[PDB]
């Protein structure tokens, strides 16, 4: 209800929903392996502990994002994670 | 892999998981006053919002915004008040 709970890949990636007043964010956590994620609203991806290896359209290779780094991702668009060792993100709607 | 654990009706879920230097968790606590208590000492990080807290050596509560972290010793307790839904690491210390 307050916090919304989604679980995806197989329990491999599990997030986190929330609300502030302007809207709402999620944090998460992806298990080592491989991923592939659509993309709506753009969004803006920080990594809060780990690592995560992307590929977007725009990315002729793969880019690791570290602890404290941020990446966004274009609207409705793909990508794809690589993930080494169990990684915590902040995921945001991009400001208006 | 990925623990999640509930608390406080709902009003609280973490996510735990381990990396080589051991286990994390990250969380959310919605709005509300919570008191939670500790066997490790903790380090918590604020990842998106604000924890206003009072340990057992805080004369008065203490605020944390984003970026910001805090620890809370070993084998005690701690309220916290949360004003806006919040996010945040939470870490052992050694």
């Amino acid at each position: 209800s307050m916090i919304k709970e989604n679980v995806y890949f197989d329990g491999n990636v599990k997030s986190l929903g929330f609300s502030q007043q302007d809207g709402e964010s999620t944090v998460g956590v992806m298990a080592p392996g491989q991923y592939t994620f659509g993309t709506g609203a753009p969004e803006r991806m920080t990594v809060v502990k780990g690592a995560l290896t992307i590929k977007r359209v725009t990315d002729a290779d793969w880019v690791t994002f570290t602890a404290g780094e941020a990446f966004e991702v274009a609207g409705n668009s793909s990508f794809d994670l690589q993930v080494e060792v169990a990684t915590a993100y902040l995921c945001e709607f991009l400001p208006a």
